[PDB]
């Protein structure tokens, strides 16, 4: 009986800022220093590629656009991959489809139990250069990923609420990007979709099929493409192109109650 939203976030300059610190625009529009702008996204770029290829079989996956982390699970025997070897085992179309399965649904484990503890995961060093750099990204993007953790939250733990993730990077990318970002806690990962391939619409409305037509789609994104196929699919959208609007955002998130 209760009405229910499903909110279909983008990622890049929508939840955090990463792309836009390669470019200069971000420390061009809010009045930072480009240089440490250009230095702090390459860090992050090369720890987000580093911990996709030697934590989630990216040199492997690369060659592989899916969608859903779950799409080739028909080929998974839900065996135990604690002691499994990836290493020496192959990287055919069959048996070989099993041990692709293996890897992903591996790669969900690494999320799922590493997802509050990415500082295990990518051990140290790592995690002390890891932490410092998201304080300098922090403090250069005048705090805009804890304005987006705000809603996001608020819709987490919000009953008939649901954050849903559509973004144009490779899924392995984007999982390493999500948890270097700290955002794995709040998406979980059968939320998370890469239109790489297929493209965002055909993405929004594979989630519609999921969702169903009784629940309120709400599309938020910076660019053209989400409130493109925002409109062609008619479901709301809510751009996002500064500080203000995740505040605006934040704030109907709390008056009301389904
Ligand atoms: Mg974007």
């Amino acid at each position: 009986s209760h009405m229910e939203r499903v909110f279909v976030w983008d990622l890049d300059e929508t939840i955090i800022i990463f792309h836009s610190l390669l470019t200069g625009t971000f420390a061009s529009r809010y009045g930072k220093d480009t240089t440490t702008s250009v230095r702090i996204g390459l860090m992050m770029e090369e720890m987000i590629f580093n911990l996709a290829d030697t934590h989630l079989f990216f040199n492997d996956l690369e060659d592989c656009d899916q969608i859903h982390v779950d799409d080739v699970s028909s080929d998974d025997n839900g065996q135990d991959l604690s002691t499994y070897n990836f290493s020496a085992d192959g990287f055919g179309g069959v048996d070989w489809m099993r041990k692709l399965a293996f890897r992903y649904r591996r790669v969900k484990e690494m999320y799922n139990t590493y997802k509050n503890n990415v500082g295990g995961l990518i051990g140290t060093p790592k995690r002390e250069t890891w932490l410092q750099l998201r304080a300098e990204l922090e403090a250069l993007t005048d705090l805009w990923l804890t304005h987006s953790l705000k809603a996001l939250n608020l819709i987490n733990s919000r009953p008939n609420c649901v954050n849903v993730l559509v973004t144009t990077t490779q899924l392995i990318p984007a999982l390493a990007k999500v948890l270097l970002y700290g955002l794995g806690s709040v998406f979980p990962i059968e939320n998370i979709y890469s239109a790489t391939k297929t493209g965002k619409e055909s993405c929004f409305e594979r989630i519609m099929q999921r969702f169903g037509r009784k629940a309120v789609y709400v599309v938020i994104g910076d660019g053209v493409e989400e409130e493109q196929g925002a409109k062609k699919h008619n479901m709301p959208f809510w751009r996002i192109s500064c500080h203000a609007d995740l505040e605006a955002l934040r704030h109907a998130l709390e008056l009301e109650y389904l």
